[PDB]
């Protein structure tokens, strides 16, 4: 009845919906649930209270987020006169590394009657699944999908990676007082995600380095661990020392190391893209796009995961309630899902730019922010709430209008 | 009585095999799990020839008998106006599995014998330490610049860069030929394709090592990324087969020919052909050796890497327990048995890289009466065991001429 080409969180949880509904649903993915454990680290991405609720609801709350999430984040802001200041999130969010996660929801929904052709889909077969199913949706990338789908000019401002990435998993780092994520940036150099994260090993920390091209920062995305692990390590140690210092305190360096092996480092850069969330194919049927394929989002503020979940949601609610699914339908679909997906891309291209050019008003911010608790649990909390994000950033008066209200 | 091994691969994992067998203490540097390894990239497509799988029984790890997943012959492509068609003989079948299957069997077999895994990466500052805790520390991989400790010899390491840009992977949809065996093809000036039957996770597949010369057509088959666009890499790969290897090619079904099972087998790049000491003193006075890899890196067109691996770890293996003292004596006693045919298969492989580019006269006379000649064709074909033996032919134009001679 729902044919769905790709797993990952977006398809998973959609047919995980639509299989508590008793509809009936295929997934097309290339690897199978126990070839997960030897792939190199994926979105690192963690999971907000908003997308832990849906994991409840859909009954896959294997990880719970008070026993192994996070409950605010820590913030770190350098320069000759660092800030260090606190926010707290309503709900823990939590992070479990992919090659533990997605298996498990393969394994829940093949367990529930959803079916698994594993096969690889590229765009010639799009047009013969489409008439095998009354819905064919999409929401991986890989296998050249995402050019089925047209990119939006007007929402997709950049065309080239905006920061140079290494993303990894590390042992040896100690938490802070209270398990939070800690996000440091180093002025004109980079910024660093700390998350605590559940991986094989146990509780590691991903460390998510975004640098600045042409920083002081940048060669971590380039130095190979397996060219030199030595070598590598004692870079990431400097580096650390220098740019996130408030990270690097807590590293013991007789045990700093990637948590389980090489396969926990991701060295590269995504490019940010807002695509049509359908496509209409020759034979005239309409295809649905979902999650990474109807946008690409630069993992900074850690969006990706959640609208990939917010919007696997909705479809599968607009699912059961159309009966035919053609550009009203898909009208339909945007209308309750465009605004925080949309402004997700939007909050994040923002403050990419906002980051590396400073501009006055966004200084004024982070000044306030860091004098303000009331300022930082509400900032903090509202990482899972995207579009009223985007109702602070959008404009400076309204940047102005929402720091008049605290000091 | 206690060895410490660093990397595992073929080299590692067979001579910690061995030792195990004679009740020696083992210990194995990896950082690769066994379950890991169905995830990851592609790895070495080299097949093991019969003296391989021979070793492989006497270890008991015969996890796939040669009968129903190994192959039996070559077959031989020469392109040109008038191509050459002919088939070699091997005496016992030689066998080719997926590296991410075949690994993980010897590491759970070795787990399962007694021997123990430390899962970590191993730096070069670390390699004086670990000499003190083990009798004998023993290095095979290639990974985290641990070559740079065994000095590079010169006067075997004629090439400083990738004589061959490298376009490598797993496909689906490639019939077999009407016998069970390798095709070697060779496109004159610019490349050489080697089809490999191999078992993968999806059953039977066929590996393509294109082999393409620098500056030629088939160059860009290295540089295309089958993830930008699936269907114009299979394009190009079908236009090219079809006009460089068309004896494999006219065996390839357009609609299922594609990756056997996913993105992830598919290898691109370069190998840069090395020879190096097979010891090398450290400065606590410690001698460590050189195995596999990392005192031979051979370019696969004559797929000798994993042979030669295996080989010197069975000589290791008898020189471990031959010797109680392991200083440059013992590496004298390791060298002059393992080298001539570790040597031989660089050396052949050399030649055969310079011969195919350079086709000298000599060269496109063998060619002419290996066509023509089953029972030379036969006998190179199983020389592919004994690249001594191949060394012994090829060395030089008189060794050459008197082998034609003698089958013409």
């Amino acid at each position: 009845r729902i044919g769905i080409v790709g797993a990952g969180t977006a398809g998973l949880h959609l047919g995980l919906f639509l299989r508590q509904h008793d509809v009936d649903v295929t997934v097309y993915t290339d690897r199978k649930p126990d070839e997960y454990s030897g792939l190199r680290l994926l979105n690192t991405v963690a999971h907000n209270a908003v997308t832990v609720q849906r994991e409840v609801a859909l009954d896959v709350n294997e990880w719970p987020s008070e026993e192994f999430g996070y409950f605010g984040h820590y913030y770190y802001v350098g320069g000759p006169q660092p800030m260090r200041f606190y926010g707290d999130l309503k709900a823990p969010s939590r992070a479990v590394d992919y090659r533990l996660y997605q298996p498990m929801l393969m394994r829940a929904l093949e367990a529930r009657g959803g079916k698994f052709c594993y096969d690889a889909v590229s765009a010639e077969d799009l047009e013969g699944l489409s008439e095998q199913y009354d819905l064919l949706v999409v929401c991986t990338g890989k296998y050249a999908l995402g050019k089925v789908f047209e990119k939006q000019s007007e929402n997709s401002p950049f065309e080239k990676p905006q920061r140079a990435l290494c993303v990894g998993l590390f042992k040896g780092i100690k938490e802070a007082p209270i398990r939070a994520v800690t996000m440091s940036f180093s002025p004109g150099h980079g910024e660093l995600i700390e998350i605590p994260t559940l991986s094989f090993n146990g509780m590691s920390t991903a460390l998510v380095l975004e640098n600045h091209i042409g920083s002081d920062l940048e060669v971590l995305a380039h130095t190979k661990y397996d060219d030199d692990p030595r070598a590598f390590l004692d870079l990431m140690l400097e580096k650390l020392g220098k740019h996130h210092p408030s990270v690097a305190e807590r590293i013991d360096p007789a045990e700093f190391d990637l948590a389980n092996s090489s396969l926990d480092i991701l060295q590269g850069g995504v490019v940010p893209a807002f695509r049509d969330g359908h496509a209409t194919l020759n034979n005239g049927k309409t295809i649905i796009g979902l999650g990474d394929i109807q946008a690409t989002v630069d993992p900074v503020l850690g969006q990706g995961a959640n609208m990939a979940s917010y919007a696997a949601w909705i479809l599968g609610e607009e699912i059961l309630a159309h009966s035919v699914y053609d550009l009203r339908f898909s009208e339909h679909l945007e209308r309750r899902r465009q605004d925080r997906v949309l402004c997700a891309t939007r909050w994040t291209n923002f403050t990419l730019s906002a980051l590396s050019a400073l501009p006055p008003e966004f200084l004024a911010f982070l000044q306030i922010l860091s004098q303000s608790r009331e300022m930082a649990d509400e900032f903090t909390d509202n990482f899972n709430y995207p579009e009223r994000q985007w109702d602070r950033f959008s404009s400076p008066e309204r940047i102005g209008q929402w720091c008049s209200q605290f000091a």
